[PDB]
């Protein structure tokens, strides 16, 4: 029997589909181990509930980085002392990925971006690694080519305009929109981590990628020939698996509500809440509104809105709710697994950008795939300074046009388009499926 080890890092956006790729290759009979953490265990052991998905836990060195101890998750390490801390001690897991590597000497190791060092590791034993970012083809080219080129040094002012080189499409971004650690005060360790991720992919085995050919096929195209990697795409995995707010949505209108969440973990500050309160009561649109009282809600605004509105504090049913035929658009800050789940639905959305490799899935979402409509946010930040709150004016504006402004029916459609080449892709002969296919085989061939 085959077995590939996947080793994600540890952030709920990276380990989540992690468990689909695992489950996907389980389901094809194939041995299955997830590297987690003691602290981020659980989140497997809820969404294992079938072939058996095997977990191995490692230490994470926190003290040794200088971490609380509880802190073993990306989401928690805020502030750039933290972040760089976290980093510090995921690469020093280093010794116990190859002393399990040594025992167990599985097949193939599929490990996360943030892990250059797994080629090597993985070397040692002659497996092969694969890489995992979890973000759309349109992402990592972007990234890649941004790097190389840099044509954000020939530009004067924070927000004048430059065009991505090499594209088919004409993309055009301002430096405010990229990380002030690459164009204002470099420093020298998230260029140097950069590097080393984006090299990974030629040094390595090869790229598996959380996408589908269908969706972005210039980009699944140009990653492979003008990039050099070698790559297959396997998306949606979320695909694999297949209330209150349901039966709330279960009398309204089909795609009359607007459903606004900021992914797993939000980092959100009360003004830009009141903000976003004071825009929804004057967009008239019904909404399902996820939160992470007076604090930064206007007075009387839940019951003043009843019926009509309705706001969610927990962990809420995304898919159920995307999916429901109700939710005709979602406000979404353009993490990959939320766009591709929007996407899915065939759901249109308002794009607020925050960080990572969000300016990009905007890009691919508003300009190429034509579904989107920008909410304005334009600064790329770990956190939120008051001073960056994006105001009432723009929301109610993209509120307004996501619903019934121009070209909203055919954004609708074109989403359905998407929506259904999304599941077909992953049926038995689609693309995803085939490509899925064709890396098995690949690893049963190797050496
Ligand atoms: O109330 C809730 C709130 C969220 N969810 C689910 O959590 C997921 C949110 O994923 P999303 O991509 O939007 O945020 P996140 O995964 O942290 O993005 C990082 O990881 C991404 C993957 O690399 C990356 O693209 C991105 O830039 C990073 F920020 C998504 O699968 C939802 O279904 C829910 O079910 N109920
Ligand atoms: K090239």
């Amino acid at each position: 029997q085959l077995h590939v080890v996947f080793f994600p890092i540890m952030a709920h956006g990276h380990m989540i589909p992690t468990l689909d790729i695992a489950r996907l290759f389980a389901a094809r009979n194939v041995r299955a181990t997830i590297i987690t953490t003691p602290l981020n265990a659980h989140t497997f052991t809820k969404a294992i509930e079938s072939p058996t998905i095997h977990l191995e836990l490692f230490k994470f060195p926190a003290q040794d980085v200088g971490l609380p101890e509880g802190c073993e998750n990306l989401e928690q390490a805020l502030g750039s002392s933290l972040i760089e801390k976290f980093f510090k001690g995921v690469g020093l897991l280093r010794e116990q990925l190859e002393a399990y590597l040594e025992k167990t000497r599985p097949n193939c190791l599929v490990a996360d971006m943030f892990f250059p060092w797994a080629t090597d590791s993985a070397a040692k034993f002659n497996i092969p690694r694969l890489v995992f970012h979890g973000t759309s083809f349109f992402s990592l080219c972007a990234l890649e080519v941004v790097r190389l080129y840099e044509p954000h040094k020939n530009v004067s002012s924070d927000e004048e305009l430059f065009s991505l080189p090499l594209f088919p499409h004409d993309i055009k971004m301002m430096r405010l929109q990229l990380p002030e650690d690459v164009w204002k005060h470099e420093k020298a360790e998230g260029k140097t981590r950069l590097k080393l991720i984006k090299e990974s992919e030629l040094k390595s085995y090869g790229v598996i990628v959380n996408s589908f050919y269908e969706l972005e096929p210039n980009y699944a195209e140009f990653f492979r020939k003008e990039l050099g990697r070698r790559a297959w795409n396997i998306g949606p995995v979320s695909l694999c698996n297949r209330h209150e707010c349901l039966k709330w949505l279960n009398s309204k209108k089909k795609n009359s509500v607007i459903y606004i969440c900021f992914g797993s973990t939000a980092h959100q500050i009360a003004p830009q809440l009141y903000e976003i309160a004071m825009a929804l009561e004057a967009s008239g649109q019904e909404f399902i509104w996820v939160v992470r009282d007076d604090s930064w809600l206007p007075r009387g605004f839940e019951q003043r809105v009843e019926g009509k509105g309705l706001i969610i504090r927990g962990w809420a049913p995304q898919v159920l709710i995307l999916e429901h035929e109700a939710i005709g658009a979602f406000v979404t800050h353009c993490g990959w697994n939320s766009t591709l789940e929007g996407i899915t639905a065939g759901v249109p959305m308002v794009t607020w950008p925050i960080f990572a490799e969000q300016f990009y899935n905007e890009k691919l979402v508003n300009q190429i795939l034509k579904i989107g409509v920008p909410v304005g946010a334009n600064k790329w930040s770990r956190e939120t300074s008051i001073e960056d709150v994006i105001k009432k004016d723009a929301i109610e504006k993209a509120l307004r046009e996501i619903m019934v402004g121009d070209e909203a029916e055919e954004r609708r459609s074109r989403a359905k388009k998407l929506k259904e080449m999304a599941w077909k892709a992953v049926e038995e002969g689609g693309s995803s499926y085939s490509d899925l296919s064709a890396l098995i085989e690949e690893l049963r061939g190797y050496h």
